[PDB]
């Protein structure tokens, strides 16, 4: 079940701004394992269900232009 989601960010560098970024996850449901990593600026979530699409409209109303990765290819 539990999958692991990747995003590519433009803006996660500010130690506020990530936990913004995983608390646009957190606030889903599904959810059950993130991994925010600066620098790389690289999203990954890992939850029981596709929730993307999700995580993506948390991270646009956030205020950060994300690209939806593939699930670790």
């Amino acid at each position: 079940s539990g999958t692991r989601y990747s995003w590519k960010v433009s803006g996660m560098d500010c130690a506020a701004c990530a936990r913004k970024v995983e608390n646009a996850v957190r606030q889903l449901a599904g959810v059950n394992q993130v991994q925010v990593l600066f620098a790389t600026e690289k999203l990954v979530v890992d939850a029981d269900n596709d929730i993307r699409a999700q995580v993506e409209s948390a991270l646009q109303k956030a205020g950060y232009s994300l690209r939806d990765e593939q699930a670790a290819e």
